[PDB]
DNA sequence: CGGCATACG
DNA sequence: CGTAT
DNA sequence: GCCG
């Protein structure tokens, strides 16, 4: 088993799920702590767990894998022989850790403002609507649409998007094109939002598009909030049955010289690009970002056509998107 | 011990 | 500060 | 919290 996530296949659906689940509320709980060093080494743990070809049913069977050390090793352990850990559900049950994560899922909210809130004794999204002088627009934009963006977006749902963005692109830049990226492009069925990316193939040609987008999609009335740039964070109006539901899109701009680097990037998933990333720096000397990649000896970025070509620049082996899943 | 990804709005 | 993978 |  390597030791970066990036240097191994990962699946969307796996064997070792509630395992991995743990772990994972004790790396969100860490984060809701400020504590990134732990958050990193329990999303790690976890997707190691992710990564093995069947299930884990004795501790033997975590010898010798990366990131697993005494306190990983105790969840499993504990886990395996009762079916429950009490770390896991002591923070489960706790009021921090059940109010920062009902706070830190509304849009525009972050770990630093809802614990702020949380020291100064607010609990329930009411609380917050109560007081509304304390809140940005963009806030305010997320806790009015809370509970439409806390349902799940389905792939049905994705598919209508793309089509109304992709008209509002095609009058804005002719020849341009949109590419699905994030979760669904890795397989999931379900998301909490939708990410696309614009490029178009003749290089320059992409610049100003964002605005000229953003203002045909708002004439159309498709657009609950935006901001008003190359990347942009609305929702947006989705038709249902006799009504509709807010959604949450996200659009980004690239030029098609850095396509390969967007497109990487923003199809994550997010521990994914922190490993490659890493992996870049500190084991080939390349620095890697959505942009590019950076030879900082000579000076010089790497031309990719073509995600392989990238896996191929860092001596990786090529992982589809449905095995980046970490 | 230091390091932990990297960017844009 | 927020947002994103 | 774990690795190198
Ligand atoms: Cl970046
Ligand atoms: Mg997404
Ligand atoms: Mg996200
Ligand atoms: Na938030
Ligand atoms: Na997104």
């Amino acid at each position: 088993m390597p030791a970066y996530a990036c240097q191994r296949p990962t699946p969307l659906t796996h064997h070792n799920t509630g395992l991995s689940e743990a772990l994972e509320i004790l790396a969100e709980a860490a984060g809701f702590e400020g504590s990134e060093g732990r958050l990193l080494t329990f999303c790690r743990a976890a997707s190691v767990l992710k990564a093995l070809p069947s299930p884990v049913t004795t501790l033997s069977q975590l010898q010798g894998l990366p990131h697993f050390g005494e306190h990983s090793s105790r969840v499993v352990q504990e886990l395996l022989e009762h079916g429950v850990c009490e770390e896991v559900e002591r923070v489960r049950r706790s009021e921090r850790y059940q109010t920062m994560k009902l706070f830190t899922q509304i849009f525009g909210v972050g770990v630093k403002t809802a614990d702020r809130w949380y020291r100064e004794g607010l609990r329930t999204l009411d609380d917050l609507r109560e007081q509304p002088q304390k809140l940005t627009q963009q806030q305010k934009a997320g806790l009015q649409h809370h509970q439409d963006l806390s349902t799940p977006v389905l792939r049905s749902d994705v598919d209508a998007l793309q089509q109304v963005v992709e008209e509002a692109v095609g009058q804005a830049l002719p020849g341009a094109t949109v590419t699905l990226t994030g979760g669904f492009r890795r397989g999931k069925l379900q998301g909490h939002d939708v990410d696309f990316l614009i490029t178009h193939p003749k290089e320059g040609q992409e610049a100003g598009l964002l605005p000229r987008v953003m203002c045909r999609l708002q004439d159309q009335g498709l657009i609950l909030y935006h901001q008003h740039f190359e990347r942009s964070f609305c929702i947006f109006r989705l038709p249902q049955p006799g009504s509709w539901k807010a959604v949450r899109v996200d659009l980004v701009v690239a030029p098609v010289s850095q396509f390969p680097f967007a497109l990487l990037s923003w199809t994550g998933s997010k521990l994914f690009q922190r490993e490659l990333r890493r992996f870049s720096r500190k084991e080939k000397g390349l620095w890697l970002n959505s942009h590019g990649l950076f030879d900082p000896e000579q000076k010089t970025f790497f031309q990719a056509a073509s995600e392989e070509d990238i896996f191929r620049h860092l001596g990786l082996e090529y992982l589809p998107p449905e095995q980046r899943n970490a």
